[PDB]
């Protein structure tokens, strides 16, 4: 998973380039941890009222957004996703005392004030409270607080993973593919996510230098991503990379196909871009391409894309891209491929209008006064 | 009671918007009438330790339950959350728990949605113990007609006005949303409480005159965004959708929080950019509200900044503000319909001022056994 030369000279691009390793560093990481974390989670994971909340900030809360469904109905239990953001402006209408809680916080920093902010909340609100922060930053408030705690178990991903561009990269997928690893080893590991990180790294390698833009370059004022169930968070993801690293020069929305037919789609004008995220999984892909078929038929849109591991006629009838070959990927594994053209349109966006990706506040209220 | 007055531009959105807050207690005093029926329902099933309650509906139906399931959930106890029947319908094994008993809300207004009947099978389909309270705004769709003609259903109805004629929902929307509260958190939202938010809301309209105005104004901004914390983050995507429904998108619109907007999203602020911020009554949420709006306004950089809020304050004052009429302390929940009341008319007006006619401005369902 060697990284091509970064040609940009920008951190961000070398974030972007270094995932594959990345992620499966992280997982060999798991692998030496996995019996530690165990005897963490083991006792925890057998209390039949559990709740389990992913929560992070910006970036770091769609991550929930994309698996907590997916890994609530895999396993069985009770995960769910709540931004920071709302545990610590509303967090009597997120936590409950009356369950026990394993929460598990994401920080590429683990600096923002929301991050240890909703780890006190939810220690103060919830009697039985248990923490698996999940973090980027082994020197950040969010893990320093962690190891001052015993109710807890912190998470330090690769080093290279601290991203230094403004705009998250390696930092979200590594978390993501860890949290991800850390409850469905059996699905999501150190061998078959191999297979997640070969795939991303052709798809890196199929688009070069990035010169050409990834979707090109086209005088669009509006972006919209969409994607089908947890899908919808990689598109959430993907729409506000365009915005940081553009400056919000370039709009940016995110809906799930069948979503986005009541009423958003009166954005699509002819200076609009519409990506789609096509699921794998039949039953859903159906949906997708009901929808991409009346985009196409619309003619409002400058430019709709399918994204898509398996070619159709409706897929291939206009713009599109065909992932490189693989094993049948679920949707919590490709969203990791998604994420691969997103990153690199929104960096290539910001160099050419100019911008610098790298470089393109909150205070903390007690609960008790 | 609650008198309209006249809808001077013509359009059924006006008169829609306008007999909300009649609507409101008719449909609140309808319940009194049906409590012992719901109540026979919905108590057995209370009752049950591990029972999921799941709030439903599509588009602007879909954010009755990002405003008040955490709300319901936290003020009942009970599990409650929002789930949009686009979701239920692309991905059911996601949010369908087969392992618990499901009582599943449907909102729709014409009942007759494929996606909102298609939530409901797959539901029955997916989850053996399973209990629809469909709360719907006509008599003959499927959602009522279904749930009348089953034993684990109870169809409530809205009042008849409330089937909005208008393409963008707006009685709709806000008579089913105090509907659900009144049914499930009525010592709290009734028939009497609730008579305080009708009649704020009609001072609303009233404050607003013949809304030729336009709420916020005419100026030549290029993007909304509406921010409001919690729960009322969902009203700011209705207050978002409502005007890009209505400019048929010519004007951008966005929403979140005001402590999710610091996380990214605020670079999409710019000079042709009109903030409204929807201010928490809540004593220790609406310090984060306040705070990101003293921000907002040092930083000088939208064409216009507007708070909305129950009290001034300095910050609120600093800029462009609207203080709600006088009333007694509401709840983020009873604000929602507060907000709602400028979103929707702000709306309306801005479709008007362009010249488009706002009264007027599919999905296929695929069976999950192939």
């Amino acid at each position: 998973y060697t990284p091509a030369a970064a040609a940009t000279g920008t951190w961000t691009e070398e974030e972007i380039r270094h995932q594959p390793r990345a992620w499966i560093r992280s997982l060999t990481n798991i692998d030496a941890l996995r019996s530690a974390l165990n005897n963490f989670l083991e006792p925890l994971l057998r209390k039949e009222n559990l709740r389990i909340i992913l929560t992070g900030a910006g970036t770091s809360a769609f991550i929930g957004d994309i698996i907590a469904p997916w890994l609530a109905s895999h396993t069985g239990k009770n995960f769910s996703a709540v931004p920071t953001t709302d545990l610590v402006t509303n967090p009597m209408d997120y936590l409950n005392p009356a369950h026990p809680l394993l929460l598990i916080s994401f920080g590429r920093s683990g600096n923002s004030p929301e991050s240890v902010a909703a780890v006190e909340l939810a220690n103060q609100f919830v009697p039985e409270c248990y923490h698996l922060p999940i973090t980027c930053n082994e020197a950040g408030a969010l893990y320093q607080n962690a190891i001052n705690s015993d109710n807890a178990f912190a998470l330090l991903m690769p080093a290279e993973t601290h991203d230094r561009g403004f705009a998250m990269t390696s930092s979200i997928t590594t978390m993501m593919a860890s949290c991800l690893a850390v409850f469905a080893p059996e699905t999501i590991n150190s061998q078959t996510f191999r297979d997640v990180a070969d795939r991303c790294q052709a798809i890196l390698t199929s688009l070069g230098d990035f010169s050409e833009g990834v979707f090109g370059y086209a005088p669009w004022k509006r972006i919209v991503y969409l994607g089908s169930g947890g899908l919808q968070g990689a598109a959430r993801e993907s729409a506000l990379k365009v915005l940081e690293l553009t400056a919000g020069k370039l709009a940016a929305f995110y809906d799930s196909p069948t979503g986005f037919r009541h009423g958003p789609k009166s954005l699509v004008d002819d200076e609009t871009l519409v990506v789609v995220f096509v699921s794998s999984h039949p039953y859903t892909r159906q949906y997708d391409l009901d929808l991409l078929a009346e985009l196409r038929r619309d003619n409002q849109a400058m430019r709709v894309i399918a994204i898509a591991a398996e070619s159709s006629d409706i897929v291939a009838a206009g713009p599109h891209i065909i992932l490189p070959p693989s094993r049948h990927f679920i949707d919590v594994e490709q969203a990791f491929c998604f994420l691969m053209y997103a990153q690199t349109f929104a960096l290539m966006q910001s160099l050419h209008m100019g911008n610098t990706p790298d470089t393109p506040g909150v205070i903390i209220h007690p609960w008790q006064a």
